[PDB]
């Protein structure tokens, strides 16, 4: 088909795998773009066979028919307002029965959200947005109300996340914990505490605060965002090409060939000389997550209410 | 100027051309041995069912052929579980060196706890719980390679999310899923279905589906013409009774049954022929276990 734009009926969705994979047009043997994570609701833009999607950080691509489950707006309200289990574990598997040795019905990752139903033993009872029924082990998972009176955002619980994810495999466009890119990593973990900011790295390097380092590194912190690529020259604008979370003493945490921790400190041995030498500036934005258009919450983010 | 090396991240991304920016084609696992075959910035490499592809330097171990076959040599933790973690520390509450996924193998170095010491082609040490995992010697000596518990892991992958290019737990395509599964029993066959497709033996289906059997393949497609060669678009496993096991969307089960409410008449209607081809492994060029593998030897 071409049908532009969706009639009402469809022009709402939710994902309903564990991890979503976006693509720059509708097809295989186009690039993934970014990735979206079950439960996660989305504007449903257009289909020609595969769906343009457009995600909560206001990106957009294209993703096989038989992965969201395509609603009305009341529908997809329902879906929203109904108190969710969280998954907060990495990996895990949501099963048919409240028994980890019982036939999955699906795996699930940290940031997948089901419509809490119930709860049975030592697991909760949940449902997905195609009408699915599963049990989920309390010790990956838990209620939304709960997880969100408990959350940190400070800095540290923040890099904490970050840590947890050592040694995870980069992947272009990866945006889960199965995988990620430069700016899928800082996504992936902020999810993880609630926070949504912008997809790409050209656009996370203009958000928040702007820091123009010093030579000793002093007002750079803990917590900021430092970005790497082609400074500005007269005949051309600079080029993004990479973003770490800073970690004080220049180091910083990143996601290149896989998830590590590398320093800009030529005397240590974790010395990343390529990015050091494209070192751009750094951007402070924790303290503006809800101050400004593109860095919010999931419970004042407009596709979730 | 290298020839040889092992992947040292739990899956690696092989692409078509040496940058991000162009398809991916397999997935690689830790531990897994591979020929490198340039170097433009990225590695071209092959991987052990001869399939080719590019990496980012950062991804891979080079390593000279003495190196390589001491990897090879080297008795290893298999791991068995789909999903985890190695830890710093034999506690799963420690700092994580990285995650693993089913398939991936690590040298073995001893044990403390109820876990395995381990090391990775790089160098790092690490732990893996033995509630994930399991010695090489002991897992050939429990191994499973019939076409039950091969259908048994199938089924453990249900609603894993699909992927093109997907080659591991994580995720997986058509081809791709029966890769993963097999792997999971040490048994490599080709990656893409148009190669999968010409394998063991041919089973022209039979209008009440008598002739095929539980663990053939069932591929489907476009049918050859009077001007063209048939086209082999998708494959799937038989479970018996018309249904099938196969990836596309996520991994589900689906019927050619048209009475049946898990019906999949577009599958259906394209549906070619099934290839028999558990009894053939290790008996033609590129169906092999890892025992016999060159690769591996
Ligand atoms: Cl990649
Ligand atoms: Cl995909």
């Amino acid at each position: 088909q071409e049908i532009r734009p969706m009639p009402a009926d469809s022009a709402y969705g939710v994902v309903h795998i564990s991890v979503c994979n976006l693509r720059e047009e509708g097809k295989f043997t186009s690039g993934m773009s970014t990735q979206a994570l079950l439960g996660m609701p989305v504007k449903v833009l257009q289909y020609n066979g595969w769906y343009e999607i457009q995600t909560p950080d206001d990106y957009t691509g294209w993703v096989h028919r038989m992965v969201i489950t395509p609603m009305s707006k009341e529908r997809y309200d329902e879906w929203n307002r109904a108190e969710k289990i969280v998954v907060t574990s990495h990996y895990g598997f949501a099963y048919e029965k409240p028994d980890e040795s019982s036939q999955p019905v699906s795996d699930v990752v940290a940031g997948n959200r089901l419509k809490w139903e119930g709860s049975k033993g030592h697991f909760y009872q949940v449902s997905y947005p195609d009408g699915r029924k599963a049990y989920l082990s309390k010790s990956i998972s838990q209620p939304e109300a709960g997880w969100r009176a408990s959350l940190k955002q400070d800095v540290e619980s923040i890099i904490e996340t970050a840590y947890s994810m050592m040694g995870i495999p980069y992947l272009w466009a990866g945006t889960s914990s199965k995988g990620v890119d430069c700016s899928g990593l800082v996504r992936t973990v902020l999810f993880m505490h609630d926070i949504i900011i912008p997809r790409d790295a050209s656009q996370q390097a203009y958000v928040g605060e702007h820091i123009d380092i010093a030579p000793d590194f002093s007002n750079v912190k803990r917590g900021d965002l430092v970005f790497f690529g082609r400074k500005a020259t007269a005949e051309r604008k600079e080029g993004i090409s990479h973003v770490g979370i800073y970690l004080g003493n220049k180091q910083f945490i990143h996601a290149l060939g896989d998830v590590h921790v590398s320093s800009m400190n030529p005397a240590d041995q974790n010395y990343d000389e390529f990015n050091t030498k494209r070192l751009l500036f750094a951007v402070r934005f924790l303290p503006y997550i809800n101050k400004e258009k593109g860095m919010n919450t999931t419970n004042k983010n407009p596709f979730y209410q």
